[PDB]
């Protein structure tokens, strides 16, 4: 589960329950919403297989499942620069434009259940397990990485001052789509060096900060790390752990680090695809299942 | 920022990036001052400002031994008021680090120092002057050459690889390392006061104060805007030590207020003009 092997492995958009009532008609007390807050689960992470392109199709067909007229937006765009062969780390996801919450209401027309209509995925795809990586030598890959996380009503004593597309972390999860305070020639960017002497990874998971210079295309990025990946290969496979940045914590305290706060120990799972391991992807869940996130990336 | 108005503030520990990758035997980072953004800016009781900053401590290790200023501040018996510390050696933690494919190593150290004020004073003398009685902290930069950590009078690597604080002071009277005093006058509108340090010297042999700051503040309702001002000893008498840490003022930085009912005790900070120290105060009516 934390720990399954895979091809694929996806993440749906969790939505909270923002209603003020009890399904008895009753005002819930303080104020309070009925789900101020929803972690994601373990148990919902979506194994995916088959090539590429059917994972992507079932993906988007239980998008469509759930409202069958809704326009869905991929990730396509954004993988361009990549030119992954094997992998994908990507998403699918829909605004919903004009449909109503989905909600569930007393005889008195009282709701007790009020949850958003929005909709979408993160996830990670692979095609051809290596049947061989190197046996000796450093190789340095570069990519990618997606986020999915919890719902919750107060993270600190709007969701666009935290840098995220209006209600995105709260009535629902916050993700990598939404990002709005990132630079979007590259928002989530990802590094990663294996040790194939040692049967080592080490990466970082990335946030391009927002420019305000935002004309001149070879303007300088402003990476930041959000988290610090390590793992240990076995096989085709790596397992390890994503560990926030201290930085995030210190310098990032009332923005980032209200997503990002909690480690992955020994909850991150990955694997080398390309026949001979010229690429990678994989995913994470964070310890208190706040962030569920996904990564790729190809041989330098 | 610097003169945002307050209930409380607090400095975290600076720690340069001592890396010494990506020439001339230099670190990446010889010279860390503080920032006025960095000024962290607290609310709620007395016990939720302090409770905030532990929370930030063990938010970066969530098993280490925390140690507070609650001993020391204890002789003061002080109501509403507080000029305090939390801080831990993170003992057996590795430093932060950045790696080759080491580019940032930051020290496993980590600390505040704070004022907190609770019930702002709403009334106070239209008259009369006020002696006050306390104490202060202090945050400095991090700085790895101050003169061409234990001569200097500090635990190691405070001063260097991270700021040296109060807390760390080592060349100071157990008794009482770091009094002040404060004089209010209520009809000119003033205060005038000195951050001292007891030097190192039974319960009444005589002290050996050497006041580090002359401070000087006007009133405006229950807040006052002011100064701190290396003192003339400071400069001209411990240039190879003191000054070393305390060498520039802090102009039209310092800030503070009253609190309790018509100003039985006052708190501040302040920060100096090239942010090579930020320090806390508080003070009792005598």
């Amino acid at each position: 589960p934390v720990n399954r092997p895979a091809v694929g492995a996806a993440m749906r958009l969790p939505r909270r329950n923002i209603a003020s009532y009890k399904q008895d008609g009753t005002e819930i007390p303080d104020k309070h919403q009925a789900e101020e807050h929803l972690p994601l689960k373990e148990k919902d992470i979506l194994f995916l297989d088959g090539t590429l392109k059917e994972q992507a199709d079932k993906l988007k067909k239980k998008i469509n499942e759930r409202y069958s007229d809704v326009r869905v937006i991929t990730s396509k765009k954004e993988e361009e620069k990549y030119q992954y062969q094997f992998v994908r780390a990507g998403y699918v996801f829909t605004r919903a434009e004009g449909k109503d919450n989905e909600k569930e209401k007393t005889s008195d027309g009282k709701e007790f259940v009020n949850r958003f209509s929005y909709d979408g995925f993160v996830y990670y795809s692979g095609e051809r397990p290596s049947q061989s990586l190197p046996s000796a030598g450093t190789v340095q890959y570069s990519g990618n990485w997606q986020y999915m996380t919890d719902a919750k009503r107060h993270r600190t004593g709007s969701s666009t001052d935290l840098g995220y597309t209006t209600y995105y972390g709260n009535e629902i999860g916050a993700t990598s789509y939404e990002a709005r305070d990132a630079d979007d020639r590259e928002k989530h960017p990802a590094e990663y060096t294996v040790d194939f002497d040692n049967k080592t990874l080490n990466g970082k998971l990335i946030k391009n900060q927002y420019v305000q210079n935002k004309s001149n295309p070879n303007e300088p990025k402003k990476p930041l790390t959000i988290y610090d990946i390590t793992a240990t290969l076995d096989g085709n496979r790596f397992t390890g752990s994503a560990k926030v940045s201290t930085e995030v914590k210190t310098q990032h305290a009332d923005k980032e680090y209200l997503f990002f706060h909690t480690d992955a120990d020994q909850r991150l799972e990955g694997g080398f695809f390309g026949d001979n391991g010229e690429e990678l992807a994989g995913r994470f869940i964070s310890n208190d299942n706040s962030v569920f996130g996904v990564f790729a990336g190809k041989q330098k």
